[PDB]
């Protein structure tokens, strides 16, 4: 569906290595996606996909995506960067 811009901050150490990307309803909503969908990111590289996992309670309304770094340095984004993210 529509893209959206999330902030990327790094993942608990619980998800490392998981290829997922924890989101909020808020976000998902928008754009359209369950837990379980892939959704597309893009960054300064090629862009890539990761599955969506249910937001930490911790993170709920503030606008970010938690991703490991082997994703963000996939992307070429930091932790802190806005990204795109497609359904
Ligand atoms: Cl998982
Ligand atoms: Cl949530
Ligand atoms: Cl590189």
């Amino acid at each position: 569906g529509p893209p959206i811009k999330l902030r990327v901050m790094e993942a608990y150490p619980e998800d490392v290595g998981k290829g997922i990307v924890r989101m909020d309803k808020a976000s998902r909503d928008k754009l359209g996606v369950s837990a379980g969908d892939l959704v597309e990111i893009k960054g300064s590289k090629t862009p890539i996909k990761l599955r969506v996992m249910e937001a930490y309670p911790e993170d709920v309304g503030k606008g970010i995506v938690r991703m490991d770094k082997a994703s963000r340095d996939k992307l070429g984004v930091s932790a802190g960067d806005l990204v795109e993210i497609k359904g």
